[PDB]
């Protein structure tokens, strides 16, 4: 089997990027943040408290005919960004793109924090970091890939995430017209749970290239880069007008500025992040200062490719026995 899906972005500024996801009988469909990230998929829901909910789309599991209570189960995760939800568990059917699992994992939100209240565009995440991630006690439940994988043509997806524009998640193959020149592939450590890979180094605009090895994961439910403050300083460095900024909390500079375009390593591979990705635009409505979207990583504790890295590449996510990531220009 094989399953294909727009995703597509929740503002101006691809801030995240939103797809389509049908859960239970008849079908509810959500609109859920894939999440590479992280391995729980949750919902906002019928059982989620009522002042928590505003604008959201929920999941009410008991309008589902093949809804089934996980008894006993509950699950709580607390997510980099300092966002938070928690609730109880169903087992229901859940289809993406074409692509159907049943008895999968539906954690349904009786508490969420403000910010996910605060977006209207989000109903949920859907993650696809790897299972021993997943917050479901006391029986830890695998992601919608993990469940799929078996039956997928090939034990794959992959990512294709547009700049200010829609793109694509396809699970089971890997579609050859979505890229140019040849794939990369590089190897992927899952101690930490995550898809973490090395990246063979960088480069600034035009500048020459800086072979350093950049330990960090590949995470479709960040919105920016997040890299050594070495890196960092590297890069604004050749920014007019930047600077780190405490009160605002990174870097900024103003939007007169060219930004450079950022360069990344696989392997012998380089994958070019074209400066307009890195404008997040005014800090507050009518500033003329901007936020940058390349951030230290400094007190993170781990770098991240976040979007601003991965929708300047089609990548795969190679779910084979070892694990490996493939990145390929576009």
């Amino acid at each position: 089997s094989t399953g294909s899906a727009t995703t597509t972005p929740i503002d101006s500024l691809d801030d995240a990027y939103i797809t389509p996801v049908q859960i239970g009988t008849p079908a509810q469909t959500l609109n859920l943040d894939f999440d590479t990230g992280s391995s729980d998929l949750w919902v906002f829901s019928s059982e989620t408290t009522a002042s928590e909910v505003d604008g959201q789309t929920i999941y009410t599991p008991s309008k589902s005919t093949t809804a089934k209570l996980l008894s006993g189960a509950t699950w709580s995760i607390s997510y980099g960004d300092g966002s938070s939800s928690s609730g109880d568990v169903y087992t229901d059917t859940v289809s993406v793109g074409g692509l159907t699992v049943t008895g999968q994992a539906v954690e349904s939100a009786k508490k969420v924090s403000s910010s996910f209240t605060e977006d209207s565009t989000i109903d949920g995440l859907l993650g696809l970091a790897f299972s021993t991630l997943n917050t479901v006690s006391p029986t830890q439940q695998k992601t919608f890939f993990d469940n799929a994988k078996a039956s997928l043509d090939s034990p794959v997806f992959t990512a294709d995430l547009g700049y200010h524009a829609p793109g694509t998640y396809n699970f089971g193959f890997i579609d050859t017209t979505a890229y140019t020149g040849s794939i990369t592939y590089t190897a992927v450590s899952t101690k930490q749970g995550f898809w973490e890979w090395t990246s063979t180094g960088y480069a600034v605009g035009s500048g020459t290239f800086k072979s350093t090895s950049i330990d960090g994961i590949a995470d479709t439910g960040t919105t920016l880069l997040y890299l050594p403050a070495t890196v960092v300083s590297a890069y604004w460095a050749q920014v007019s007008g930047a600077k780190s900024s405490s009160s605002v909390g990174g870097y900024v500079f103003p939007c007169s500025a060219t930004l450079p375009s950022f360069t990344f390593g696989v392997g012998s591979a380089r994958i070019v992040i074209p400066g307009d990705y890195i404008d997040f635009g005014p800090i507050s409505t009518g500033s003329s200062s901007c936020f940058g979207g390349i951030q230290s990583s400094a007190g993170i504790g781990i770098n991240i490719f976040g979007d601003v890295a991965l929708k300047a590449a089609f990548v795969v996510f190679n779910g084979a026995t070892t694990p490996t990531l493939g990145f390929a220009s576009k």
